[PDB]
Order: structure tokens, then sequence, then C-alpha cells
């Protein structure tokens, strides 16, 4: 039996999702919550500075991620309940990785973190809010994000890009909503909140909707909470039928290089100055599900706001033997190939070495020749 007392923390990864935003859609109805722009305003105890660059980098890319809803606010918007959890995120991990053991500075060093968030605002808001309840918005020196731009981005699976991917799940993304028990659910919904049949609507945009108004506990129809739980379940159905566990190919094109990211940043601790103590990724809800799968511990419900995925990586100051323990939203997780959950960092890399896709791996299965 291993005495953790002889562990020594070398290397943490966090994998997140952005807080409570405004939904990406609404629903088509004519009585809607009220989205009001006021939820807008950054709570003070958020603020940090800082600066974008691409992975070089270098200048930032542009963002092609336009809607404007109910009460005047935008879509996708991360307000300030979301920018608070994150925050609170920043917290726990101030309060594991900062006071309960001094693994990290408690001032932002720019050279004990890394930090990459997908080009979108809402993930390097919610950045921002992170940085500033990990470090009580303290920086010794200017924090910066770096991102990639969206063909090259690896932190969704990227259809757009990858062609074989997208080929491979065509045919399930049509028909997803048409799957028997996925459709009469979406019927009996559509039918009990009177949405029209003439309106196209699937889970994905129920569950954005009620996720949403849930997060900032507006005045939703009680109709639509009395089915928060199905619909959740259908979009996770829904989700799995397009790219199920059984499909090993598309979740490598999936997530694969992610996956070879975080391998990689393991690795790295098996040999000086360009060490970082702490690496960061803000990612989203449809990255987590192939992950969480190709990990083995998808627990079968969206990925929640704030939602993270902690990696630590240990190594035995007597045996010198390296161990990683991986937590879902706080909780300790045993990933597949994994004798516990302190698993052998061989046994750990070899499980992860199923899913995991190399830059030029990634390329080759991609591309039509």
């Amino acid at each position: 039996p291993v005495d953790r007392s002889l562990l020594k923390l070398k290397m943490v990864q966090v994998v997140f999702r952005h807080g409570a935003r405004s939904p990406l859609k609404p629903l088509p109805l004519e009585e809607q919550v009220e989205w009001n722009p006021q939820l807008l305003e950054v709570p003070p105890q958020t603020q940090f500075d800082y600066t974008v660059t691409n992975l070089a980098g270098g200048p930032k890319p542009y963002s092609p991620y336009e809607t404007t809803l109910k009460g005047g606010m935008f879509a996708g918007q991360l307000t300030k309940v979301g920018m608070q959890q994150m925050f609170a995120l920043g917290e726990r991990l101030r309060k594991n990785y900062v006071e309960d053991i001094p693994f990290l500075s408690p001032t932002f060093n720019p050279q004990e973190v890394f930090i990459r968030s997908t080009n979108i605002f809402r993930n390097l808001e919610s950045t921002r809010c992170l940085l500033a309840g990990l470090f009580q918005c303290q920086k010794e020196g200017p924090i910066i994000i770096h991102t990639d731009e969206a063909d090259s981005e690896v932190l969704y699976p990227n259809y757009q890009s990858c062609w074989s991917l997208r080929q491979r799940t065509r045919g399930r993304r049509q028909t997803a909503s048409l799957q028997p028990g996925i459709s009469e659910d979406l019927k009996k919904v559509k039918d009990r909140m009177g949405i029209d049949s003439s309106d196209k609507v699937d889970f994905f945009i129920l569950l954005d909707n009620v996720a949403a108004e849930q997060a900032h506990n507006l005045p939703s129809c009680p109709m639509l909470k009395r089915f928060a739980r199905m619909i959740e379940q259908r979009a996770v159905d829904t989700s799995l039928y397009i790219l199920p566990k059984e499909d090993r190919e598309s979740l490598q094109m999936a997530v694969g290089p992610f996956l070879h990211i975080l391998e990689s940043n393991l690795l790295k601790a098996m040999d000086p100055d360009k060490i970082r103590k702490l690496y960061l990724y803000a990612a989203h809800d449809v990255t987590f599900i192939p992950l969480l799968m190709t990990l083995g511990i998808f627990d079968h419900k969206w990925p929640p706001f704030a939602v993270d995925l902690t990696m630590e990586l240990y190594q035995h100051l007597e045996s010198k033997e390296w161990f990683v323990q991986l937590y879902y939203h706080g909780k300790e997780q045993v990933p597949r190939g994994c004798p516990d959950g302190l698993c052998p960092l061989d046994m750990f890399l070899n499980a992860m070495s199923v899913y995991t896709l190399s830059p030029e791996k990634y390329h080759a299965l991609c591309s039509q020749t």
C-alpha cells in the first residue's frame, strides 16, 4: 500500500468548461424569460488584466463566434453568475494547491502557469475569473492566454477541419433526433410545452435553455423545469448516438489531439527552465463528453457549467515511482485501465494511448487521402 505522505505533487492540469451563460438560441415561443444585460456587469472581485496571443505567439486570431434575445442580452454570453462560478473554481484550486499545500505561489507567476483557451470570449473571461479566484488578483507578471485559429483548434472536436470525422458522424447526426425513444420524448416535450411541430427543435436547444435558466434561477415555464432531467438525459442520448463509445476512430479524431496534449505535459516531467507547475485549458461541453468517455469516467450527465477535470501528477519520494490522480467536478475518479484512484503513470498512459492522436497521425486520419 502507498503512503500518500511520501507522495510529492509535481504537475497539475485542469481542463474546464466556461461558467453559466445566456443560451445560444432561445426557444420558439411567444413568452420567453427576460435576459437582462445587467447580468453582464463584472463583479469587481473578478477583475484581472490579461492579453491574448496565438499558440506562437504572436497575434491573436479573429473570432467567428450576433443574436440578441428578449431583454436585450446577446446569446452565448458569460454572465456574473458564470463569472462567480469560475471565480469559485479558482478559489477551490487555491485551497488545494496554494493554502493546504504550498505547491503554487499565492501570486500568479507566468513561469509556473501555462494558459490556453478556445478563441471564444466567454472562455477567455471564464479563464480570467478562475485566475482571479486562484491568485486573488495578484500577479508577479503579465497573464498571457494562448489560443489557436478556429480551423486548427483541438480544444473541441473539429468537424470543419477533420473531414473523416465529419464523414463518419454525418449520417447519425442527420438522424439523431429521429431515433427510437428520443423522437417520442421530443414530440412529447414539444406537445406538452405547446411548441409547434413547425418549429425545428431538439434536446440540445431545450437543454441549452433549461440549463441557462436554471443556472440563473429565472421564471421558467414550469413544464420546462419539470422536464429538465429527461431533457438532459435525452440530450446526452442524442450526443452519444452521434458519437458512441464503440466508435473508436471517431473518438480518436474528436478528443485525440487534446489527450495528446495532456500526455505530452505528463511526459515533460520525465525529463528544466521550461517546466510549468499548472496547465489550464478552457474548453466546452462537447469536449468533455468524449473526453470523459475515452477516460472511461463519463457519468451520463451533461457536463455542467464551470465543471473541471483535474489531473494531478505525483512522484513517490522513496521509490521514485510516478502516479496520476484524476478528479471530475471535485470527485475522485478511477479511469479505465487503472487499479484505483492513484494510478501508476505507465498504466495511465497505456490506457490513454488507446485514444491518443499525435498531430501527424491526426492530420493523416482526417484527410480525404
